[PDB]
């Protein structure tokens, strides 16, 4: 009854994801795969010190054959891409090689895709693997949504568990905040502000969204890489799956009619469980929000159609 | 040393279950038990104090009122339960008298923390504690409808086959016969329940929702009718409230707090969504209610005041 | 990959065990069985409030058929027995009925026995069930040993994790402390005392053991029942099994040559895992300790031989 | 408010990994990052400060020395690493100078907590911190051999296929080349390892035990040889030590502390089993050693004093 998570890519993202998981105690077994076998052995050696400190996760450097019994394969590997276009091509090539090797092992679990552009690469994984959409999941806007709630929690001086807001769309420039669905406790945000934040403005809220949208940029400009944040997001998603939570997370999943979208992976609130994505939830959007969501879909499709038939 | 301490007054089924939940959840550093029967309470503490060699480090002992001096929280579970030969008012008078003595003994020790009241009727006795202690309303909290709301969300989580953390509903008012579900504010994820049902619960009926609320309202009665007593449920609610205070959450819980104008109510403790933290109840939140909900909440308040009026 | 624990008996012990487990979050599913079906439904109703408070264990009142997929069946039920002899007979009768119904369901997991006399009833369960010894385990001296370590931890003003001592034998009047194997950190207790407790005496240690031996008596004389303590012990044992710990616990297991004992369940240090008891550990005993252990075995056998062929 | 705060000085791989381990383990309320490059450290803090919306409530920010005033613990990971063109003494001198400035800035803020030193050479720099701070030895602790001991127990747990909590062995001495396993005190459950092996490990050899110790001693070298750096391992050890202090465990950890007569050693920090609690190191425990072990421990102490002597 043991669980196993395989991590492809032991760069900053994969290694931080591994370390978050070991400290949170989410899976029984974690297998690390990457190109440089000697290096990956070193990565596993450094990571494999949890047991004598009360963190029982077993961690080792493996190969694609170890995916056969894996519940989840998390892909963090990628190219390291001057232009966005060049990078997507390079990453699509990398993903074909990775996904083919995973499927060749007999793997029949769930893919989590972390590598950017995450929506495009989640779609790639779905195409390359031949798996049902429910079992191929991009991290999507999970982190954007977390940041959105965290900033609102600070703005309202209330527990983040009582902030209810989503970021939808591409994980990137065309993401949108769904203000029409944003609630503080059970009340629409505007009503809550009328009562408890009377000096608050639409300016403040717009600034909050800009802070979310540009967070990675502002981290990267200071320390040259980001990884801890997405690691926490990936661990959250992994727990929803392994613990069969049936909880709502904004992940990248395949549209098959929802929001009048089709044939695109995009970030939407979705029910996540041991089944993967059970349902892409359709929430009511105002006209401007729906327009922004379709713009984001169109944007993604313009990246996808040069790569996929 | 930055340690936390909770004192539990009353080591009957509710107080003992609360202590056991707390020990197993690892919420406080120190737990002191106080009750009338000193020898029994020593035995209660002995039985409860086995967490340490099993990796639950809470220190548990039988104490006295002087041990409240350094306590962060005093949880009162002691009191009589209404018996056939007496009215609701007769019970209020009796328990109010009991609380006067308990609160005087607590304050006499130098205590300067937060009271959590669990004894029924919890709204009336929380108001009594506020009056007797002289403490600010923020620091006197009745468990109120915390368990009713938890049951409400749990039932809805099963009805919709979704994580309970994605169910957003409140039970408000008196903890008892006159409580009300606030269906106009009930959301599944971000959406009003009516919209969610339209989309994802086609075989659902408003009758199912009424059944859910009846199940909440009558839960204690149905447990008691089967096993003669109830205590595990409220123990979990008390532990939840304790955690919000000790961990300084500033989260929304439906607890009993003093109305001073909220919902056009005054001079009454009643169950409402409230921000709870290390400061106690920071704020009673006013959520918009429909006309029928507001009417029910005022009826609930009136009902409470009818049994308080000949004493307070 | 879900785990299931069935509890037979929803009196004080079974209910406290259920409540400890729900709060500790050890198993996915807990099924309650007892004689009064309506009462047991009530017991389950009161216990089943963890979910909305973040304790995800599913709890329900069931029947013997629910044991089919159970990983563990914990027996806490018993008679409520003026003389010790009358009580053992009554409990043996009860256990035959319980064990037959459990085996009739197709159950193929592990039995934990909590009901006293626990060694005799563990042996009964082994006989009645026909299961391998590894999978029939009495709580034994798990609680006695916990008390022993806790009292020593207070005596030496050190973390209980650094106290290493065992209570062996019958869970009852003929239990023994194994002082020759008692260590504070890695040092024999006498050496540690020479250095850090110079005014300590054998008197103090004897008093500590007497306090362990008579703990239940002193609880019962004050509040008329004991249950929280054994609940914590049962939860500890359950975690060792479900988490496949391979940890050393003093449980009641069958002797098949160990300590030159045979055909008796008795409390000894044992390795406990998902396999049940992998090994009864033989530790070196001094002559007096070995004599006490054989006296305890003889005592148990005198209770057993009137009941079992 | 009873909150705990840990300040980390140095936000390179070790300090950042320590912060991330702590956030995920939920050990402290507040974590302040200090390092030389202010803009980078702001970025480090930003990346690390995403625990809250994922249910890890630790507050994390980039700060300055003034934020040490209320800190319970300051963890120093900053310093240079020895480079080809310099000796061990040259590194000691350089890092001792670095520590003088860091410690002066910490004390200048009004700090009155406990120092944990992680920077290598950890025994020498812990002694330096003790000297520079003016604090009691109890409150200045080097991580010492905590990770070596953890690795030792882990390897033995795998060798015997038993829970690591039932393996009882220590690595003592300098954290480095001259550390020693104390095989004469190594126990599997309550029994000496030789006895346990006689009974339950028939294919076992003393050569396997030597191999295990070599694996411990050379672990960092073998990690670095493969991936160029090591940091996750020590981060877990630092989190373990932090937990013992903040949770007031009074548990035995092999950490670096001042010798004042123990093991017939004086005027040196060295790794020994020690009682660790909210008070810091309460006691360096003296365990009986065989003649060869005592000789090795004194050799280790001598080795440390040889590189300290031309500076202290």
């Amino acid at each position: 009854k043991t669980s196993r998570v395989v991590i492809i890519g032991t760069g900053a993202v994969g290694s931080s994801y591994a370390f978050s998981m070991i400290n949170q105690n989410v899976t029984d077994e974690m297998v690390l795969i990457d190109l440089d076998k000697r290096k990956t052995e070193g990565d596993a050696m450094d990571l494999n010190h949890g047991i004598p400190f009360g963190a029982p996760t077993k961690v080792w450097a493996g190969d694609y054959g170890d995916c056969k019994s894996a519940d989840i394969v998390v892909i963090t590997a990628g190219a390291a891409g001057e232009t966005r276009l060049d990078l997507v091509e390079k990453n699509a090539n990398i993903f074909k090689g990775i996904v083919d090797q995973v499927m060749g092992s007999g793997f029949n679990g769930i893919f989590i895709i972390a590598t950017n552009p995450v929506d495009v690469l989640a779609y790639a994984t779905w195409k390359f693997s031949g798996l049902p959409k429910e079992r191929v999941i991009g991290s999507g806007t999970i982190l954007d949504t977390a940041r959105f709630r965290f900033l609102l929690s600070e703005y309202f001086d209330i527990d983040v568990r009582n902030i209810h807001g989503y970021i939808m769309g591409e994980h990137g420039d065309t993401e949108l905040p769904v203000w029409s669905q944003t609630r503080i406790g059970s009340e629409p945000i505007s009503r809550y502000m009328d009562k408890y934040k009377p000096d608050g403005s639409n300016k403040d809220l717009d600034e909050i969204f800009v802070n979310v949208r540009d967070a990675a940029y502002h981290i990267i400009e200071r320390k040259g890489a980001t990884h801890y944040a997405i690691a926490m997001g990936l661990a959250r998603l992994t727990k929803a799956i392994l613990r069969n939570e049936q909880s709502i997370l904004t992940v990248s999943t395949l549209m098959e009619g929802e929001y009048d979208l089709d044939d695109v992976y995009i970030g939407v609130p979705a029910i996540v469980s041991q089944k993967g994505v059970e349902r892409a939830i359709e929430i009511d959007l105002n006209d401007e929000e729906m327009k922004k969501l379709h713009h984001s879909s169109n944007t993604l499709k313009d990246v996808m159609k040069p790569i996929f038939d």
